[PDB]
């Protein structure tokens, strides 16, 4: 029944979730959301119920092609003012696909699109110190990188209200979004009409006064090439991509094909940042490590040199879900790495060399690896070390040198 | 009402500005003007009579396409000898942008083109010393780089007077530019239709003996291909494009594919200007260091290195809009550099280098840097330093040897 499926989905958008699984075996139907960074088991319903909810969560989608086509791979599309489902006003659109699964079985996935303190959420020091240096360059291309749930919108939000105040008004601040994001300046909104959509947006924009042009979701390579020559005209811009570990998103760019002499130029390129989240210890529930082997404690022979010289300071999360907070875990916090592009760096980078630029922007640049970040945190016990390494790889390759080297720059400040 | 709206443009047209933006937000409609080169809050007039005044805005102009398309993004234009809404005589023609914002907003953009002693406007002495020896050449392409709102034109405009002059009609000073511009020689006048008048008008000047072909915003691939054809065939080329830092013009010359081997030639090249536009400060109405920080003084903690040892000699803008000028800032100076190809020079950027050819070209060539212009103005104090961070970037990078070296030279003559 429809009701069932509104009630779901609205006890479901009340629970701040990320994404909505639900698994059809032909006997039971599993419900999974991903509370926080990770899916878990919601409930076991019967197969008629979830059918039933199913047909009538796609009926009620403003897309259908007149067929359920249970065989076949389906997506769809709910938006705002056209729902007959009581749609929560806390989500404007959602996006849902069904796949079959099996034999007679659904698989529907949801990504549950919500709606939504100066600086510093989650960044080191170093970071917010580089951000004011990377505000004040007029001109410039800077990237935001990471997986789907590293959280570059709000990042991107962040840093246009701080160039929104420091400017004092002194230039045009306009920006380009599809899908509106809660409050934020100057905001702009099948597949093939969306992407002609935002052509027709990017090559309009670019007719006014950009100064700053905002745009998101860079996915196309004539979109990203269109960009480049605005970058370089005069420009500043501040885009976001999927990427990794702060030096794979020039990989990125050249699959896109921006060819190797636009990405020389150390005056064009202005940072890259990278950026994950994290799950955050609650300060109130926490145990020492004693008090977590002391009750069923399971650590790793490869986790023990992380916590080396540092057993006391280190903290785990706090069982049997007492009054405080929810599970000892509170919000997500963010492990980013910010570069600051240089003329030998992106040369060393240009040459292909894949090594020793790495080194070379380590030890010159005095920069901050993104698993050294990490270890930093694990050090001041603001995470926990099991989760740190499932979300970062490579934490326990870095040397006692380099280990001790970072320690100092944080005991000194 | 039309009446409003001829009126709103009819005193915006008088107070000189550069853009004009209204944005929409359907509960009020808050007017910007761009004085000088920045913009500012004009004021708030509510929401029907902004929408019924951009109805009669874009219903009298001469492009439309018989509907409004509040959801769509729309351009037109407005020219002379064809306007209901009694245009002022300052202007000729000018384009205006719609675009939507939000729900049922609007973004108005228009870029307001305008009609309108020997040299030496804000150039250096060096850069005056330099056009004597460019104008003296017969042959050659000289490029002119900047952003949108670098004065290039004017600088055209009053190059092609000293051509004029100093080559006693001997030869012949043809000029092609569309939209013309105050008085001016020669001068020659959809956007496909518009590219391809273009085209007609460029293949067509070569037909005549061009001798100096003053062409203007070389957009196009083909044209500029075009355009290096006649440059080496024994032809004098001064046009202009976006670019910046005077290093970066090979590389958009490279994105538009004019090959390495044509940039090679250093008899070819003749010389690359890159300006920008700097507000200037009022002689009059002037403050020193101790008289700016005596009431309200913000500065950087970056900002004191560039005021380092010349804190008396810097200057300030006057508050409190005395009886003198408007706002303690008289017109716009221009900070420009210029470089002279030279055979080393250019095999080294040919080899995309990017690195010890700027070192090159500033030791051995004696060139001046924009920066280092930018921060001799700052120390003689016609230019207040924090326009001149917010629109030249790296002025605080400067080494005190290369500050001593710049200033021995302007002391001593
Ligand atoms: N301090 C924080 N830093 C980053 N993200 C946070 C923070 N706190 C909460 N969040 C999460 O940020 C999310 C906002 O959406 P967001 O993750 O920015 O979209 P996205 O990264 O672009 N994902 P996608 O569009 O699929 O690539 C919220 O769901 C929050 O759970
Ligand atoms: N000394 C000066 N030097 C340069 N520009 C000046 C100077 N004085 C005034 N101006 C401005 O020069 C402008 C003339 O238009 P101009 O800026 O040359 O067009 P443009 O640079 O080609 N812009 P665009 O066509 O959009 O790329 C006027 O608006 C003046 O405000
Ligand atoms: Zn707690
Ligand atoms: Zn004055």
């Amino acid at each position: 029944v429809e009701k069932r499926a509104s009630m779901l989905l609205f006890e479901c958008a009340e629970m701040r979730v990320s994404d909505l699984h639900i698994k059809v075996y032909d006997a039971e139907a599993d419900i999974y959301i991903r509370k926080d960074g990770d899916m878990e088991l919601l409930r076991q319903i019967e197969s008629n119920t979830a059918h039933s909810i199913l047909a009538s969560l796609y009926n009620n989608a403003d897309d259908s092609d007149a067929t359920y086509k249970i065989n076949a791979y389906q997506a769809a599309r709910i938006v705002a003012s056209k729902s007959r489902l009581a749609l929560p006003p806390v989500i404007q659109a959602v996006r849902l696909q069904f796949n079959p699964l099996g034999q007679g079985g659904r698989y529907l996935i949801a990504r549950f699109l919500y709606t939504d303190d100066p600086t510093r959420f989650g960044f080191h020091h170093s970071h917010a110190e580089s951000f004011s240096r990377m505000r004040n360059l007029p001109i410039g291309i800077n990237i935001i990188s990471g997986p789907t749930g590293s959280g570059k919108s709000t990042t991107l939000k962040n840093l246009l209200e701080l160039l929104y105040i420091e400017k004092k008004k002194k230039v045009n601040i306009i920006s380009i979004e599809d899908p509106p994001e809660y409050e934020i300046t100057a905001q702009l909104p099948t597949e093939a009409q969306r992407g002609e959509e935002y052509r027709k947006a990017i090559t309009a924009a670019l007719r006014s006064d950009p100064d700053i042009i905002m745009p998101g979701e860079a996915r196309d390579a004539e979109v990203i090439n269109l960009l480049f020559t605005a970058a370089m005209t005069g420009h500043q811009v501040w885009t976001s991509l999927h990427a990794n570990n702060a030096l794979a998103i020039f990989d990125r760019l050249k699959d896109q094909g921006v060819d190797e002499f636009k990405l020389t130029d150390p005056e064009l390129i202005t940072g890259l940042v990278a950026q994950r989240l994290v799950r955050k210890l609650c300060a109130q529930c926490s145990i020492t490590l004693t008090e977590y082997i002391a009750s069923g404690g399971g650590i790793s022979d490869t986790d023990r040199k992380i916590i080396s010289g540092h057993e006391t300071s280190v903290r785990f999360p706090n069982p049997r879900a007492k009054k405080c907070c929810r599970d000892g875990y509170n919000g997500r916090t963010i492990l980013a790495e910010v570069i600051e592009p240089d003329s030998k760096l992106l040369r060393l980078v240009a040459e292909g060399k894949r090594e020793d630029a790495q080194h070379y922007w380590l030890t010159s640049l005095h920069g901050m690896a993104l698993k050294e970040h990490a270890w930093l945190k694990i050090i001041s016990g603001e995470i926990c070390v099991m989760d740190a390494v499932n979300k970062i790889s490579g934490i326990d390759n870095i040397t006692e040198e380099r280990k001790k080297y970072l320690f100092s720059r944080d005991n000194e400040i």
